[PDB]
């Protein structure tokens, strides 16, 4: 009923780009068309890897082969990292061509390009900021790419959700910074996201419904977390176009049950003791099907 | 805990190949690693079709890649389509080489070369013939080839369900131990809507002697063309004999249920795709796989198996 074209990595083991991707959106009844922007062996986080990247024109060859047999029709469009400029030039110019054949199609864009050190070639900063967060409509930034793209340093939850708005100004009616250094309440092992979202009333007002989230950290280095949480986030947001609260609550719960597992079997995997290696922490994707599916809300989010 | 190495091609659009083979293996419980031999925007079934494909050097790349990092452990392989004599072989030598690291490695082999004209038609080169003969199936557990690929590999012609069993046992001395007939000439007891699926298991006795479970299935006969049938049917044969390891009867039913529900569905929403009377489009028959999510978890069981 709802098609996702989902452009990102592709591994042979592990989860990570369109392996975290696909799956999930599969079990919550999206329908996935995958364009696998590079096949691994595994992702980068191991000792050694091995595989090829798609190019620029193949990725266009692909999407004139959908277009060709009249089936690059979607109803949304999901990335994520992308390590080459010319690649995110050509998803933009899809994402453009894919709006102007439907007006209401959701681009939901990870602006992958660092954390805490940006770990993305840095001509790509400008790209994101000035032609890809224009035409998105949901961006999943964390705290420093969410400063990266709106220039100024935050140091408090007034100036993040400053932040949300300049970003909200850039395009997306919905914006979601992840993960932050904001302090919390909880305390210091709770990380606090925040979630931003502009309500056309039928009015004509708009309303800004802003959000507040803190969840219990896991202390383990994971690979794809940002891209099930574009993909899940998508889906519930799909469910819950006007209740950002209740689509936000889903997404983090989903994550928590597959972060929870994925820990869990780690550190079964390994030795007592020991630190899980990087084969050992891929997400535990299948055996969380049933929490994707269905999550049991663990947390709550807060309206502002 | 079962994890199953499936190298096979990956369509953008659709379900053929891996993207018919890793959702139901996920949905089913299995750990799966993909290596998408080709990546098409869809299955050559369209009238257009645009990608690249794995050259054979590559797939040792990306297995050597596994391997360094002490990841090529697998319980399955599955493989299906394959056009290339060199991907074929560099196929085989994995398998070999993960034979050798794990002896209850189970292979799981479409040999996919051909099917027939109610004549038979081979569309992969015939120099695959005799590598899938001499080299590919020798080191397959379970084969799932159409009449027409029995006929190939055993150079017998088949005209009754004797000389099929009898062409079904010349292929378990070639290697496989399961070796199922997905489709058939053969005459059906309901008729000529129905057709006919034959199943045939080598099982190692207590007493240390093989004996052959034989079984019958016919299944409604869908009129209309789909890709990656087979395919979608070799990655659910894997689940299900891997529950019912010693019943090829309820992993067979179980399979070709899956199938009929599966290919019921499509063909219901092709035809409300398309208008009344109008012949679906392949795109609009692609497989509705992941609105039968549930019916590939726990089918309901629509046909019955013989036991000969």
């Amino acid at each position: 009923e709802c098609r996702v074209l989902s452009i990102q990595s592709h591994v042979v083991r592990g989860y990570v780009g369109n392996r975290a991707a696909m799956f999930p959106l599969q079990v919550l009844g999206f329908e996935v068309d995958a364009v696998n922007s590079v096949q691994f062996s595994n992702h980068t986080g191991y000792a050694h890897w091995k595989g090829q990247v798609l190019k620029s024109q193949e990725l266009h060859e692909l999407y004139e082969g959908l277009k060709v047999n009249d089936v690059n029709k979607y109803d949304y469009v999901l990335t994520g990292y992308t390590r080459d400029k010319s690649f995110l030039a050509m998803v933009v110019d899809i994402v453009r061509e894919l709006k102007q054949q439907n007006s209401r199609l959701v681009y939901v864009c990870d602006p992958v390009m660092g954390d805490k050190s940006m770990y993305v070639p840095q001509d790509l900063l400008p790209v994101y900021r000035d032609k890809v967060v224009p035409v998105a409509d949901i961006i999943t930034p964390n705290q420093f790419e969410a400063e990266l793209l709106s220039g100024r340093k935050i140091h408090s939850q007034e100036e993040a959700f400053e932040v949300m708005d300049m970003l909200h100004c850039m395009g997306p009616d919905t914006v979601v910074i992840t993960s932050s250094d904001l302090p919390s309440s909880q305390g210091s092992d709770y990380l606090i996201a925040l979630g931003s979202q502009r309500m056309r009333k039928p009015d004509g007002s708009t309303v800004t419904q802003r959000i507040r989230m803190e969840m219990r950290k896991v202390e383990a280095v994971f690979v794809g977390t940002g891209d099930l949480f574009a993909a899940m986030l998508l889906a519930w947001t799909h469910k819950h176009p006007d209740n950002l609260k209740v689509a936000c609550e889903k997404t983090v719960s989903a994550m928590q049950h597959v972060l929870q597992r994925t820990i869990r079997c780690a550190k079964a995997e390994a030795g007592e003791g020991q630190k899980p290696s990087p084969a050992q922490l891929e997400l535990r994707m299948v055996q969380s099907k049933r929490d994707i599916e269905d999550p049991e809300i663990v947390v709550q989010a807060t309206v502002l």
